[PDB]
């Protein structure tokens, strides 16, 4: 009743609507949000059209998903870094930590043997370091800003930390890991998370930009 392609089209539409909404409201932050959801829109369309479905051993890996993540997640971290007022050196640490997470996940998905769990573990370790920087140094830094900016940062940070922490569990329980969850359920869960961590993220920012 509900196929993989239908789910991909749903993600595509959701990202498209977010993209147009952000572009209009911007008639730096607004341009970043267009990139976050705009890139994801393209990845989902490609996947909806059946492009980039790589067979690996016994499972199917969706390559556009990881290219999406590698480009859009640093933009989310960048957005949060601007809110917190990071110096260009602090940016380098967190964006480097982020890229290690994304690359490790991409590589582990593409490896058929058990070495893929070794790649997954390395992404997990780097993710814990990324969480430390969001909850600590970047929160210290955001404190120096107005009360409204600091409030916005804390809200987006909380959304980001809680939801991003769920992805490694979905990956591990799905086809890439112990292939418990079926591809359809696993995809459905990730489409939901992608939409909330990108389009939901964006709309919470828009809401605060009008409350000024
Ligand atoms: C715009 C954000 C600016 C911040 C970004 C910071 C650094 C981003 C890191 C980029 C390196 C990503 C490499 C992409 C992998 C391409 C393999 C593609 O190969 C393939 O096609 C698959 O193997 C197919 O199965
Ligand atoms: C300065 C005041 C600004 C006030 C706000 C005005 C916003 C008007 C401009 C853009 C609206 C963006 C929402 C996208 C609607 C497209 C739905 C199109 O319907 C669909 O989604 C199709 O069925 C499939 O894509
Ligand atoms: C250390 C600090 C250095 C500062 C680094 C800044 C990095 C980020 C800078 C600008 C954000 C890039 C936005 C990309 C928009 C293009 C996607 C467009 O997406 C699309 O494909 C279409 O929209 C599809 O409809
Ligand atoms: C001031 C802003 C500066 C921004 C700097 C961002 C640069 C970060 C770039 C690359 C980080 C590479 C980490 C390599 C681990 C990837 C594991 C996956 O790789 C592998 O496992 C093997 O290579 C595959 O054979
Ligand atoms: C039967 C084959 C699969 C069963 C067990 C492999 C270890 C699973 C560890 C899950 C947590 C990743 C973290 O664990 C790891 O990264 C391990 O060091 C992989 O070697
Ligand atoms: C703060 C005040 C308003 C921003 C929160 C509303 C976000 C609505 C769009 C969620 C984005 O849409 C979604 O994630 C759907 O639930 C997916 O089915
Ligand atoms: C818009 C897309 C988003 C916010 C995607 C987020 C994805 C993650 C936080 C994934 C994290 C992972 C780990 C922590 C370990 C390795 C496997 C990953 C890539 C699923
Ligand atoms: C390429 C032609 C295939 C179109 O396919 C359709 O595209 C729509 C996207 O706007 C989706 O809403 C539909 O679910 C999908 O079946
Ligand atoms: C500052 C004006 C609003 C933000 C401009 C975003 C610049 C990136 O390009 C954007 O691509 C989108 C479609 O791919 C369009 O919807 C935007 O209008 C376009 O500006
Ligand atoms: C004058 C109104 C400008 C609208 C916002 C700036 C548009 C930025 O344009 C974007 O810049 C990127 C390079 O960083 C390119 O890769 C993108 O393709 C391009 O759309
Ligand atoms: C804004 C327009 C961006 C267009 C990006 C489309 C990317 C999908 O391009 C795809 O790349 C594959 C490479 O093997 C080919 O097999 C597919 O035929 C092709 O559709
Ligand atoms: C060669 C490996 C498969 C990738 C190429 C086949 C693409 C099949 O998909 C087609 O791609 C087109 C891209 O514009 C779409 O317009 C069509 O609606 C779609 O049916
Ligand atoms: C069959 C033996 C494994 C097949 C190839 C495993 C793929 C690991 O190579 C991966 O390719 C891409 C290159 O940047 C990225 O995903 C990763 O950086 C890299 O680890
Ligand atoms: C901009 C983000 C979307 C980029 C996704 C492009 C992924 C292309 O991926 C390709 O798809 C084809 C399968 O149909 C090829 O045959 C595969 O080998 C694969 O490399
Ligand atoms: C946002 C949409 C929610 C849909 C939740 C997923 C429920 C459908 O999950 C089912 O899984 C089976 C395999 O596991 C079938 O093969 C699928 O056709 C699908 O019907
Ligand atoms: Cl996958």
């Amino acid at each position: 009743m509900v196929g993989l392609t239908t789910l991909f089209w749903l993600g595509a539409i959701g990202m498209l609507v977010g993209t147009l909404a952000f572009a209009w409201a911007g008639r730096r932050y607004y341009v970043t949000l267009v990139g976050i959801s705009g890139i994801a829109a393209v990845a989902y369309v490609v996947m909806a059209l059946g492009v980039g479905w790589v067979p690996v051993a016994e499972r199917t890996v969706f390559a556009p998903r990881y290219i999406d993540w590698i480009l859009t997640t640093p933009l989310i971290v960048y957005f949060l870094g601007l809110l917190a007022g990071l110096d260009s050196r602090e940016f380098g640490i967190v964006i480097t930590l982020n890229t290690v997470v994304m690359l490790a996940g991409f590589a582990g998905a593409m490896v058929p043997g058990i070495e893929r769990y070794a790649l997954f573990g390395m992404g997990a370790v780097a993710f814990l370091g990324l969480v430390y920087y969001l909850v600590g140094p970047m929160t210290e830094s955001a404190s120096q800003r107005s009360s409204g900016i600091k409030s916005l940062y804390v809200r987006l940070r909380n959304l980001t930390v809680i939801l991003w922490a769920i992805y490694p569990f979905i990956w591990l329980l799905g086809p890439p890991g112990v292939a418990l969850l079926t591809p359809t359920v696993d995809v459905a869960l990730i489409v939901y998370l992608d939409l909330v961590t990108k389009v939901g993220f964006g709309f919470i920012a828009l809401d605060a930009a009008a409350t000024l």
